[PDB]
């Protein structure tokens, strides 16, 4: 295995060459790649001459285009401010969970906050280990009958982990971290042998312009510092007077024409402050506009001439994004501000001075100036963090990470180097970590500065609030939906996607407006952030909400999930089902199998549904487990027992009643079931004039209830399905779709040119076609998966929690960013 790592000059390649030597990874070999820019390098990665290299997020921006198509993997962990630990958000999130739903997990949590290694089940008497996120490790579950497992310890916080590492087995001459009760670092920290001190936010990383050597007073640390994002800044000599909006016609030195730090963040100020004459690109370039606001600087990897001319590379390494521009990159433009080739140089806090006292301060965009080390009031915005790229295919991923990991395990030196600062990595940087697998530029970045970034590059026309774009998943559904734009006057268009997934991602990027989702996805379009605008309304025997909109809804008339049982079995109840014959409608279905398996899940340590009962039947398993003992396979014999058809006799929701009357005792099927089964309802023998008084509900509290109380005694209520959007299209979207539906709803004005909710090209084309009427989600001042699911079956499904990862999307979508507002 090989790791081919780009590098971009003659000075990374040396270090590079150096950990080739120094760095032992068994089993991956590492090897190093020479190219002559951060650009060309881009492109040898495409090509396949190299796998990785790292790149500022402005680089991460541009390497994502079709041009390159690369997408980043790892970079290092950041935080934006202090947040609950994990234990104590989950005993939160638990506790808010449905009473109803009795005996659940509910978390301990230690002095700190942490989770206690053991972690117990009150009602099953249960115990296991769990990692420091609370997650089980598999295979320590000890029964009520036997002690509590023995499990190891959590492991240290950064502070006293590093600590007990500089102690080695007291260490003498060298730094050792001080460390509070809670075992975050101390603002303040001292060198034992130095006397020097500085401040530290609270995951130990300095703060610049505080190192303060004996006998002089200390800057004030800041206390429980968690915002630990780059900021861009701007560097002046206090020998200067200018300030921020004189900068016009001054000297400038710029990290390079594609950092963040050294020209998005500065120009997006300086197009703010109207410093610029330029604000589209009908004004021509911004790099022209800003070949014309200074009167000479260096901006590694521009073209304009005066935007060269203070660069001091020797002959073709003049002005090249490479380290063989001595003033390209953060330190690059630092020293070419020492050096007096330039008044200002734009670069980020973690490159500034580390020591409080000498001749460097910070240029605010408000016209004042402040010390090094209040650049977080004093800067030109937060910027994203850095990262280690390769192919969007991703056909090194693992290898990259491995290399990373092990090599960060034996303390190689990736971080500095003699040859010179910032090579191949930031010198700043402590630890890389892998990224979300899903993640891409417009995660990583976030929308805000990947929007931003684009705007640089292009005029980027906004879609119309007035039209909703709306996302389809399969070509009828496009085609009913250009018959819709049709008549639609501009307010519908149409995109196309190959899932609902697809779309939501659609939606997030812009790219689309709404779509309809099923329940089994919105766990999913919540968590990234999307609302539900409207919803469907299935309820046909009350038309009123749909003729007057805003009017009080009796019964949604959405399914609710029941145990059905027969009245002769009056021994069970819901407590006692471990062991009993059960019949599910099938494998996957929700009021048969997701809503039962959640609630016996949260309710047994998460056992196997296969396991709890004694022998029943759910279409879909497979067929030689006790699942598929109840399954009557067809009459017609054949190789279709247990199957996701018709063939099967107890599939849907008819045959699971038909799996209970006949050999079974309790039933998973919606409340609907068991009405459209008797009172002779249904003419096949085995149904013959069935009474519906003849069978009985399970409530979750041990009691019964006739069928009919279907209301207070379910497993859970289904949730309608929803039309998502963007939290700020909501109002949109609700208005334009309102309107459709007056024109062409089941009593639209224009129901004669086009039905919303029914199609000759296929069934449940964008709404499913027993729709009633699109109801305006009425929004509560509560958790949205709440709000939105209802509490039960958010406790059942998902245990009230916020944590559960039914898509690989959702830890890509939530990935936090480093903003601006
Ligand atoms: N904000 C809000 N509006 C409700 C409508 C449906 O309204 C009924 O279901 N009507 S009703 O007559 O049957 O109550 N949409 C939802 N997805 N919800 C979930 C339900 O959760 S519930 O609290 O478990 O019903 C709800 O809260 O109603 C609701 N939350």
């Amino acid at each position: 295995r090989h790791v081919q790592w780009c590098t971009i000059s003659h000075l990374e390649q040396k270090k590079c060459n150096d950990l080739v030597g120094s760095c032992n990874v068994p089993d991956i070999t590492l090897a190093c790649v020479y190219r002559s820019s951060t650009e060309n390098c881009m492109a040898a990665i495409k090509d396949g001459q190299a796998d990785a290299m790292f790149l500022d997020s402005g680089d991460v921006y541009k390497a994502s285009l079709d041009h390159y198509n690369l997408k980043p993997i790892i970079a290092e962990p950041y935080s934006l401010h202090r947040e609950l630990t994990k234990c104590l958000k989950h005993r939160q999130e638990s506790l808010g969970g449905d009473k109803m739903v009795k005996g659940r997990y509910i978390p301990q949590c230690d002095e700190k906050g942490n989770y206690h290694p053991v972690q117990c089940h009150a009602s099953t008497g249960y115990c296991w280990c769990v990692n420091a996120n609370g997650e089980k490790i598999e295979g320590t579950n000890t029964t009520p009958v036997q002690t509590p497992p023995t499990c190891p310890s959590q492991v240290l916080t950064k502070c006293l982990k590093e600590r007990q590492e500089a102690l080695g087995g007291i260490a003498i001459g060298r730094y050792i971290p001080q460390c509070d009760e809670q075992g975050n670092y101390r603002p303040m920290q001292c060198h034992g042998s130095t006397g020097y001190c500085w401040c530290v936010n609270a995951i130990g990383e300095k703060i610049e312009g505080t190192n303060t050597p004996p006998g002089n007073t200390q800057p004030t640390c800041q206390s429980h510092d968690w915002d630990t994002c780059h900021y861009a800044v701007a560097v002046v000599k206090n020998s200067s007077t200018f300030q921020f909006g004189q900068l016009k016609g001054k000297r400038s030195c710029h990290s390079g024409l594609s950092k963040t730090d050294g020209w998005n963040a500065p120009v997006n100020v300086f197009v703010e402050k109207k410093l610029l004459p330029w604000d589209g690109l009908a004004k021509g370039s911004i790099e022209r506009a800003v070949s014309k606001f200074f009167s000479a600087s260096c901006i590694p990897g521009a073209t304009e001439t005066n935007l060269c001319k203070q660069c001091i590379g020797e002959e073709e390494k003049k002005c090249k994004s490479s380290h063989d521009e001595p003033y390209y990159g953060d330190h690059g433009a630092f020293r070419c501000l020492q050096e007096d080739k330039g008044d200002v140089a734009f670069l980020k806090n973690t490159a500034l001075p580390d020591e409080h006292s000498g001749v460097y301060e910070l240029l605010c965009p408000d016209n004042t100036r402040k010390p090094l080390n209040k650049y977080k009031e004093c800067n030109l915005g937060k910027v994203p963090a850095d990262a280690v790229v390769t192919r969007k295919a991703g056909d090194k991923t693992k290898d990259i990470n491995d290399f990373l990991l092990e090599a960060q395990k034996k303390k190689c030196k990736l971080f500095g180097s003699p040859h010179g600062k910032d090579l191949m990595f930031d010198d700043s940087t402590t630890h890389l970590a892998p990224l979300p697998s899903e993640i891409d530029a417009f995660f990583f970045l976030g929308v805000k500065w990947y929007n931003a970034m684009k705007a640089l590059t292009e005029d980027v026309k906004l879609p119309s609030k007035n039209k909703v774009r709306w996302c389809t998943i399969n070509k009828p559904e496009m085609m009913k939906c250009k018959d819709w734009a049709a008549v639609s006057g501009g307010a519908i268009a149409c995109t196309e996607a190959s899932c609902p997934e697809h779309c939501v991602k659609q939606i997030l990027k812009g790219e689309a407006d709404a779509v309809t989702l099923d329940v089994q996805y919105m766990y999913m379009a919540l968590m990234c952030g999307l609302l539900p605008a409207v919803e469907e309304y299935p309820n046909k025997d009350d038309f009123h909400p749909c003729q007057i909109p805003g009017s009080t809804i009796k019964d949604f008339g959405t399914k609710r999930a029941v145990a059905l049982v027969k009245k002769s079995n009056k021994d069970i109840k819901w407590n006692n089902l471990k062991g009993k014959k059960s019949c599910h409608t099938h494998v996957g279905d929700i009021p048969g199998w997701v809503i039962p398996a959640g609630l016996i899940s949260n309710q047994n340590d998460n056992i196997d549904i296969e396991s709890f009962f004694g022998e029943s039947c759910a279409p879909g398993s497979d067929t030689n487990s006790k699942l598929c003992k109840l399954c009557i396979g067809d009459p017609e014999n054949p190789s279709t027992r247990c199957s996701l058809s018709d063939k099967e006799a107890y599939y849907g929701n008819e045959g699971a009643f038909r799996c209970l009357v006949e050999k079974g005792d309790v039933a998973f099927v919606p409340h609907t079931v068991v009405f459209a089964n008797t009172d002779g309802k249904n003419p096949a023998e085995w149904a013959k004039d069935l009474k519906s008084e003849d069978f009985e509900i399970l409530c979750l509290d041990g009691s019964r209830a006739p069928v009919t109380n279907y209301r207070g005694c379910n497993l859970s209520g289904l949730p309608p399905r929803a039309i998502v959007t963007r939290e700020e299209s909501v109002s949109d979207v609700v208005r334009i779709l309102i309107n459709q539906q007056s024109l062409y709803g089941r009593n639209g004005f224009e129901k004669d040119m086009f039905q919303m909710f029914s199609s000759a090209k296929g069934q449940n084309l964008l709404f499913n076609d027993e729709t009633q009427c699109l109801i305006e989600f009425d929004r509560q001042p509560k958790d949205i998966m709440e709000d939105y699911f209802g509490v039960r079956y958010y406790t059942a499904v998902y245990s009230a929690s916020r944590s559960a990862v039914p898509s690989e999307l959702i830890p890509a979508c939530t990935f936090k960013h480093c903003s601006n507002s």
